[PDB]
């Protein structure tokens, strides 16, 4: 019956210009499962032709800009009829999670990558989204070694707005870190990408994240103790991860890596939070604010909105955003 299912069946076997809600629905079918070509497209700039949107036929990836993404899944692409250019993320069908789209579909904080659509074709789900010419934050830190305190403070702030947005839409991101924040061309704007590890929350219990088939975990070095202990998990998980990213930006390396060899998860469980990785150099309110995000107990840890306030204050005290985004290389901190 479900009136709902009737709408979803109306979507199957084709790709159509449609809305977020349609994409969102049709996506959930993909998580549950010439193997069809189907999907929905959110801009007119990416246009299906005769019920179809096939790679190399209707759209072409640019041979060759570099593949970005952890698995080199992200590519520059072009619509062959329209001439409009954007990014694709490839996700293998048999591990596609509908949360990835839920997290960016439609209503748009500017701290969340714009989703331009998705179509499935064969063993792939192709996700289309605005090309952000600025690159990843992770690229930035690698090119600069590590970042000036004001820049790091500034990007942490814009990630936190994005998180605040998702946490209000009741989705947690699950793997926040520099590689999953994208920059605008001038470096002035950050938005989150890579919602492949996102999860939703319900009334309010507080799901234990890992343990499950469904769930693949975030970056080990950035995971919160309640994740690793197999405890109850919620949005606070992203505020821990975001402070690990902060430490990344300052020191030019991930937390933990420089002190223990592995497995690192046990150390995150057994040991005090890596506040000893805060540079002494830093302003009181910077340190203070990282301290408050790296509380091992998520009930005690600051929310994303709360932390955001603290960093905007730490940005005042350090003297506003002054340093250019691409200046001198800065020596990473040594072991
Ligand atoms: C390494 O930085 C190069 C610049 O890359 C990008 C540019 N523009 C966009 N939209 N995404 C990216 C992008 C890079 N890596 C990624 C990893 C994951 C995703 C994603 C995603 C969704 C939103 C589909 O979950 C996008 C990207």
């Amino acid at each position: 019956f479900s009136v709902e299912e009737y709408l979803v069946h109306a979507l199957q076997g084709s790709v159509s210009s449609g809305q977020a809600h349609s994409l969102t629905s049709l996506a959930k079918t993909w998580a549950a499962r010439t193997e069809d070509n189907e999907g929905v497209l959110l801009t007119e700039k990416l246009k299906p032709v005769d019920y179809e949107y096939r790679e190399e036929v209707h759209w072409a990836t640019h041979q060759l800009r570099l593949g970005r993404g952890s698995f080199g899944e992200v590519h520059r692409m072009e619509d062959k009829q329209t001439g409009f250019q954007c990014a694709v993320k490839k996700v293998r069908l048999e591990v596609f999670r509908a949360e990835e789209l839920m997290a960016c579909a439609g209503l748009t904080s500017p701290r969340i990558v714009p989703l331009y659509g998705a179509v499935r074709e064969g063993p792939w789900v192709n996700i289309f989204m605005e090309l952000l010419e600025g690159g990843s934050l992770g690229q930035l830190v690698k090119e600069q070694g590590c970042l000036p305190e004001d820049r790091a403070l500034y990007y942490l702030g814009q990630a936190l707005e994005g998180l605040e947005y998702l946490h209000s839409r009741r989705i947690l991101h699950g793997d926040v870190k520099a590689d999953n924040v994208l920059l605008s061309s001038d470096g002035s704007h950050a938005a989150l990408c890579d919602f492949g590890h996102a999860v939703c929350l319900q009334p309010d219990g507080l799901g234990k994240s890992l343990l499950t088939g469904d769930y693949i975990p975030g970056t080990e070095t950035h995971m919160a103790p309640e994740v690793v202990l197999g405890r109850s998990c919620d949005a606070k998980v992203d505020v821990w991860s975001s402070c690990c990213m902060m430490l990344h930006m300052l020191n030019g390396c991930h937390p933990w890596t420089q002190f223990f060899r592995g497995p690192l998860c046990l150390k995150i469980a057994s040991e005090p939070p890596p506040v000893r990785e805060i540079p002494p150099s830093c302003a009181p309110l910077t340190a203070q604010a990282i301290q408050e995000g790296l509380r091992k107990e998520p009930i005690h840890r600051v929310s994303a909105a709360e932390l955001g306030g603290k960093v905007n204050r730490a940005l005042q005290q350090v003297g506003g955003l002054k340093s250019p985004w691409r200046g001198e290389y800065k020596e990473p901190r040594h072991p």
